[PDB]
């Protein structure tokens, strides 16, 4: 699935994103335009044989299993493949213990690159929430 910028504002809302950690509705968003253009199904290699699945581009290294990640761990417990599903949860109960793991966003390299100190809230302007 291709989400519309405010309908998948208002399924990170809905699904208790919105200011978690501290991260407005806005960082989420503007993360996933960035690692996945709005994608469930957005899959990408890393140079070093992981793999980034879904929305927010989870990665297998840490995150979760697909079973060609050698050394990996699987901390969100689920296979990979659920990281691409129309249905957001299993993407955000995941980012959720990453946004928990001590570095917050910068988890994910592209808000680093791309959203961190931008007027985030553009991403939400308009949207009814």
């Amino acid at each position: 699935k291709v989400f519309g910028r405010c309908e998948l504002a208002a399924a990170m809302k809905r699904h208790g994103l919105d200011n978690y950690r501290g991260y407005s509705l806005g960082n989420w968003v503007c993360a996933a335009k960035f690692e996945s253009n709005f994608n469930t199904q957005a899959t990408n290699r890393n140079t070093d044989g992981s793999t980034d699945y879904g929305i927010l581009q989870i990665n297998s290294r840490w995150w979760c299993n697909d079973g060609r990640t050698p050394g990996s761990r699987n901390l969100c417990n689920i296979p990979c493949s659920a990281l691409l599903s129309s249905d957001i949860t299993a993407s955000v109960n995941c980012a959720k213990k990453i946004v928990s793991d001590g570095n917050g966003m910068n988890a994910w390299v592209a808000w680093r690159n791309r959203c961190k100190g931008t007027d985030v809230q553009a991403w939400i302007r308009g949207c009814r929430l």
